[PDB]
Parts: structure tokens; sequence; C-alpha cells
């Protein structure tokens, strides 16, 4: 019982782009972008096609980094989130209803107004390792359990 996501971080030698999603699920932290997989599409173009809907920009090649699987207590569905990098992209970045984008500097993500989890595994990211976690939350703020490991093969 898992559903499956994308989440696309756009980092560079020295700054990554984040969103500031405005509305939904995880509204008021900032985060990659991404979303749902569609019938018929494969995981990584579904993840170019997120990227391009929220943050107005074209990718080509997009490198696998990991997969996160996230639990909230009382509810069936696990999220299969498969996360993906590039440093590589097109287009200047678009603030929409939905999404207000912003670079940071590495060492200013901003943690404490990101999901929880991404304390652990985006250090992994920054230093181009590749990583396996799984989260389980209580509502939105509480991680009561995890696993994450780096791995060779996503
Ligand atoms: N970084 C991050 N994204 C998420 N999306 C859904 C649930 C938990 C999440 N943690």
């Amino acid at each position: 019982a898992s559903r499956l996501y994308t989440l696309v971080l756009v980092l560079q030698p020295q700054r990554v782009l984040l969103g500031m999603k405005k509305r939904g699920f995880g509204a008021g932290r900032w985060a990659g972008f991404g979303g749902k997989v569609q019938e018929g599409e494969t995981i990584e173009d579904g993840a170019r096609r997120e990227l391009q809907e929220e943050s107005g920009l074209t990718v080509d090649a997009l490198h696998k980094v990991g997969q996160i699987v996230f639990e909230f207590v009382g509810e069936p569905e696990l999220m299969d989130v498969h996360v993906f990098c590039t440093d590589s992209i097109q287009g200047t970045p678009v603030e929409s209803d939905e999404m207000r984008p912003c670079w940071f500097q590495l060492d200013q993500i901003p943690f404490k107004d990101m999901w929880p989890d991404d304390s652990y595994w985006f250090p992994l990211l920054l230093q181009k390792k590749k990583f396996h976690g799984y989260f389980k939350f209580q509502g939105q703020d509480t991680i009561l359990d995890y696993t994450l490991r780096e791995v060779d093969t996503v």
C-alpha cells in the first residue's frame, strides 16, 4: 500500500533552490519540487513534469539520489518518494499561486521551516551521497521512528 511521488532538488555548487508551498499538504514549509506520478508516466518523467509545473524550470537529465518512504500513523497509504537532483536547469524560477521559489546558500538552508526529516537526509544530498530512508510521522511535526542508510544504488 504505497503511492509514488517525486521530489526534485536543484542543487548547484554553492546554492539550492527550494519553494515555499502556499496551499495544500505541507503549506508553509520550504521544499523541493514534486508530486504524484501519473498513470502511464515514468517516475523520472513525472519528476521533470512536476519541476516545470511548480518552479517553471526545465530539466533534462535527472540524477537519482534517494528513496524515502513516509508513514503517517492512522493513514493507510505510504508515500514512496523518489528523490532526484540536477545542477543544469533552463528558465528562471517562477513564483505562482502554489509555490514561491527562493535560492539558499548551502550554509543557510532553512531547516526550522522545512519538514523535520530534511535535517537527516539533506546533509547526505549535499555531499552527493545516495540514500534509502523511512520516516514514521505522527501528524506533520513529530518523527516517531526512522531509518536512514546510504546506498550505492537508489
Ligand atoms: N521532506 C518531506 N516531504 C514530505 N512530504 C510528505 C510527507 C513528509 C515529507 N517530508
